[PDB]
């Protein structure tokens, strides 16, 4: 079973604590990778209940299991905050535009 479901990608939280550790350790060292910039700040437009607090940071999570490296980034994010918590996982898919919705 999937931890978390963005559209037709399957998750489990390993594969979300490996994503989290890439993105934030770029965070710590003050680096950013491909041509979006991730990680990057995320500001929340959506308004979605994150439990944990800001500032929140935005990084891509690859369905192939793959770490993010630079190219296309997909559809899907894992969203991290300073203190190395989770508040949550987004998507693209099934959203218009540039908004995300919620992976459930
Ligand atoms: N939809 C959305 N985009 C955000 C948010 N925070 C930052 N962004 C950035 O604001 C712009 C419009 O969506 C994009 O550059 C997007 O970055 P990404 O495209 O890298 O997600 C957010 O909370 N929601
Ligand atoms: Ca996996
Ligand atoms: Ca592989």
């Amino acid at each position: 079973a999937c931890d978390y479901t963005c559209g037709s990608n399957c998750y489990s939280s390993s594969d979300t604590s490996t994503a989290q550790a890439a993105g934030y350790k770029l965070h710590e060292d003050g680096e950013t990778v491909g041509s979006n910039s991730y990680p990057h700040k995320y500001n929340n437009y959506e308004g979605f209940d994150f439990s944990v607090s800001s500032p929140y940071y935005e990084w891509p999570i690859l369905s192939s299991g793959d770490v993010y490296s630079g190219g296309s980034p997909g559809a899907d994010r894992v969203v991290f905050n300073e203190n190395n918590q989770l508040a949550g996982v987004i998507t693209h898919t099934g959203a218009s535009g540039n908004n995300f919705v919620e992976c459930t």
